[PDB]
């Protein structure tokens, strides 16, 4: 079926074992593959704190009892580049602390010194400064702060991964239905940004194809109770309820169920599949009308 | 703006002054345009005898006060192409009592003869014998019946219509949102017929623009009370309410919206316009949740 | 382990030879351990059934591990009938339609309900537009809607049928190309129309279904393949002018065999995919996501 | 009468010549009778302003009739900024910059309030991306936030401070291409992904606006026009080839004249539009139903 032994693999954002970037990583070592992660260094720490303390262990188990092992968890900034991009405040910021080598840039250097070239890519991190405030209130700063954390950081994660990728690699984003449709609460120009995330899939899905023969695909995913979620009865408790009643699989939306489609097209499966946003969302995409809307009979 | 005059129009789908066929036509002569029907044979007597009586002349009037005029009230059944197909029942039955020359090809050659060749042709009528039943209920004979009254009829109306077409000629077709994404209710498979409409739109864009030179483009359109929709508080009064309340456009949708729109893509300001689908529906098409769900609060 | 079907049992509807997606489908559920059953057009059971029996398809029946794909039956069926009574007296005595009886839908559905319980999977690899070398404008109505009635009215009869003989979780997935969404000229005689309609009606299904039964729909829309049913379309093939426009245009420079297709419904069909439903994936070395030929003549060499 | 705009007024935002769409609009929102006026960004205010004046544009600014479109007010007007306090003192004090001030959004949206009063209509014809002709791949990070806070958010601005001088049932239309949803190769530098932002919050915002202010938003996917702008995308111009291939490729076998879009334009902020919003319009000749490019060297001329 689908035994990745003996390709390398890197999953950028991961910081916990609620995001849909663990879920990615676990299925990934499942079939066999080496697997890295890339962490948001303030919070780095405390990630390692938690796998070192043994506290994850019952999140990392293996369906036959091994625990999943990390070739590596690497210190990453998507907002960064190279090192001449980092402003003065953060090279000072405590929270940096004796971390060095965390721009794009640079962990790509480290991964191939570390490791070798690689075969998969993974791209799970996103952030809205202004992401609760409607679009006609959110300023420019903002917009362009939810444009570079949460879309150019795929491109440039392409842009310098890509050089180092095994041909008929693949590469995996995560966006949201708002990059569609009007998805309200999913301010900040988040949506912008996550529409331009598929684009720039589509678009990179040629440029890596070409150059590099590797395949770059979305997955458009429904609402998941990540930390990163939680953070915004809360808004994303709203979205659970919304997808799980005018769906049409009444079923509860797992971090896994993402992480299994991610394998997929991050395995010789789907080798002919590229450019491609797929929808790992109990299949509300599909919906052109709310059932449970207040306009029809109960 | 758009003097349509010295232009002919065929308008296929009017035997009343509330569907979307009347709008159409009644902003077609508000332009200039010489202005003709195709009318279900059963419900023709009845439609002439409303115009003759002078009670339709409320709606026929035109913002100076003229009342518009039609060049010709032709009796067409859509389900039938040439006189070949048409049955001996039907032949026999009594609502086609009296008329002659219905099927698509013979009302083509009438209208060269009567009023020579023409500019504009408006497609706007749809039969689903099953509509009422969900597609895991439509039988074979329904699904089909809906596909041949509602899609085909645009194919074969574009066939015989298009070689007595000028060249900038346009046509318009007008399909429903379940093409796309599911509305419960819009059953019998005329959801997939209208996606079949929307497909020939686009595939006919091809061949009559470049075999006649002709313009053709399709009316995503929302909720309207004709008596076509009345006939399915009702299902289509439901769907206005939906539409009131969860659309970009807090307000009513009238018939004319489509004619509007259906004037555009008719007239000279639309020469680069072909293969498209254009919602006129209050921009609920661009939504992706229900704001007035249960799931919310109030 | 990622990937585990032993237990569950699929039925794979158009399967006459061994070039086609169908023939990677059941190819790619079975490797997966799957017990596969298949569904034949009456007229080319005869010559399907040999070509087994005989051995001259054991070079395709290999699997990676080096054993060879069985089948839990190999079912007459047509797709154009639902019911016996939905047939003609013509065939009823077509030559080629004697030896065989039980091939409309519901008996096919109700044999392999006799025969092998309950399934978890279905594939629905068929279609057939007599007028398919016909543009639109050319094409007659009659051959229009048999077009429909035989590429996607199917599918929604083959639903009804193997709907309550299928396992809350079940998949069924059935295949579309491009011609849906987008003006591919020479695949006319209203093809193009009836794919479209299928990929609606895998919406459509997909929430019906999927609420009834709690089953998962799916459509995996394909690039060009040269299989029996493509090179019957229309020298040089219709069918490898458009492999060689892909080849030349699509992001992923590389040859398409089937088993590609074949892997990517295993996918759709396995509880990998089990908050997967009502998508259109496309599998077409990336061709979809293209806005202009690279190759025009336009353009410069 | 069909289309009356007698007593509307309408603000075309990018407009430096008589070559781009912007032009196209401001000349058919005129006809349509509307008072229009412009902004033009700064730095070439002045060479615009004197083609105006002296005359070299008259043949350019005759409408149908046979008089001359006028304007209420030519603004100078810089979208990459909102308020004078964004203003870096690098263009403070640039040569070409001297002579003017008040040329943020939210200042002339203020002038206007002043000087015109209330609007209904509002155009955004403009787009800025640095790295254009640099793929992807090459592009740099300062340079694709630049083409996205030009080309995109520019426009949301632009509603945020022209919205509360708008009225109820005004309208708001953008200009996108095709990249957006496609790959266009050659566009780059992160134009391809502004655009898509665009056509995004031209779905967003048409909720937002279509809610609090009562106004409409549209997007108008337009096809390929030689104007200034593109000609300075890249001999044989970049531009050339794509209007090349569309005129191959297209299934209107025509030129694209800008006045086109401008009339597809002038519908979409008209009473004859007002259920219409949130749309992307292609004028494009229909360029984008095609799944082919018809003249591609893999098939047979
Ligand atoms: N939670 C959901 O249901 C949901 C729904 C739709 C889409 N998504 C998408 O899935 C992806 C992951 O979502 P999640 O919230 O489950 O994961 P998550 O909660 O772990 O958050 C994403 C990770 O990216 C990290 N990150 C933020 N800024 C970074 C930076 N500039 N450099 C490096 N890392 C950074 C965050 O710390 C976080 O660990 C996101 O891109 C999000 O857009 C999530
Ligand atoms: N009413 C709405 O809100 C609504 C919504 C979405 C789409 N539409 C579409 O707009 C079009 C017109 O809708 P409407 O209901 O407003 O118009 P309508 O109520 O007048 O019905 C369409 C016309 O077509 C005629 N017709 C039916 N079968 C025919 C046949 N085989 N040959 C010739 N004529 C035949 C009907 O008699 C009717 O007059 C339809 O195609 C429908 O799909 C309507
Ligand atoms: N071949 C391609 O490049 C291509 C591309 C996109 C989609 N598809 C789809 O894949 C499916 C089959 O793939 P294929 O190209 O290998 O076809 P194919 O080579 O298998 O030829 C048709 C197949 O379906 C069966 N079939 C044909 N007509 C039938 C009938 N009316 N009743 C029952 N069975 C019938 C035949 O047994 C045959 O195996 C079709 O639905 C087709 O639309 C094919
Ligand atoms: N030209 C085409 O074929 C094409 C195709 C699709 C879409 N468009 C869109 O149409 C719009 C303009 O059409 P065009 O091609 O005629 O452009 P153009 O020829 O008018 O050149 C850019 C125009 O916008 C203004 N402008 C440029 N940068 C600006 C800035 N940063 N601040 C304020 N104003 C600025 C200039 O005055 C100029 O008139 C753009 O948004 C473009 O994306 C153009
Ligand atoms: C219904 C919402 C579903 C949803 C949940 C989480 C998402 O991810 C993020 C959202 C915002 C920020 C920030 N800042 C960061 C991340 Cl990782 C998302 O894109 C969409
Ligand atoms: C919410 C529904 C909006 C809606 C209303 C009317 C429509 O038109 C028809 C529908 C069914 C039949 C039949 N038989 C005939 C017509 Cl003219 C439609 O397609 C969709
Ligand atoms: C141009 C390649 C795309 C393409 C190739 C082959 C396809 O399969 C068929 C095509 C036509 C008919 C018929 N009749 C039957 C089948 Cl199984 C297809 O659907 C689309
Ligand atoms: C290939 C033709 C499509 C195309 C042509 C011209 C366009 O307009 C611009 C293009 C680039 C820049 C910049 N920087 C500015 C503008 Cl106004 C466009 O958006 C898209």
């Amino acid at each position: 079926p689908i035994d990745l032994r003996g390709q390398t693999a890197f999953v950028a954002g991961v910081a916990d074992s609620h995001g849909y970037g663990w879920a990615i990583a676990k299925h990934l070592a499942s079939a066999g593959a080496r697997v890295a992660l890339g962490t948001w260094p303030p919070v780095l720490g405390l990630f390692q704190k938690s796998l070192q303390s043994g506290r994850l262990d019952e999140d990392r188990k293996l369906p036959d009892g091994s625990l999943i092992e990390f070739a590596g968890v690497y210190p990453l900034d998507a907002a960064f580049d190279k090192p001449e991009d980092v402003p003065q405040d953060i090279k000072d910021n405590k929270r940096y602390a004796g971390v060095d080598g965390y721009t794009i840039k640079e962990v790509a250097v480290k991964v191939k010194q570390d490791l070798g070239n690689i075969d998969i890519l993974v791209h799970s991190l996103a952030n809205g400064p202004e992401v609760t405030k409607p679009l006609l209130e959110t300023s420019r700063k903002g917009y362009l702060a939810a444009s570079s954390n949460s879309a150019y950081s795929f491109v440039s994660l392409l842009q310098h991964f890509g050089p180092i990728m095994n041909e008929g690699g693949s590469a995996v984003t995560l966006s949201y239905l708002a990059a569609e449709r009007v998805v309200p609460g999913y301010g900040g120009g988040m949506s912008s940004a996550k529409a331009a995330l598929e684009s720039d899939t589509r678009t990179l899905a040629w440029e890596a194809g070409q150059k590099y023969g590797v395949r770059v695909n979305a997955i458009s995913a429904g609402p998941l109770k990540s930390r990163a979620a939680s953070a915004i009865k809360s808004f994303i408790d709203y979205a659970i309820d919304y997808s799980y009643n005018n769906a049409p699989l009444r079923r509860d939306l797992h971090s896994d169920d993402v992480g299994g489609a991610a394998l997929f097209l991050l395995s010789p499966l789907a080798r002919a599949v590229s450019g491609v946003t797929l929808y790992v969302d109990n299949g509300l995409h599909a919906m052109g009308q709310a059932v449970d809307s207040r306009s029809m009979p109960p």
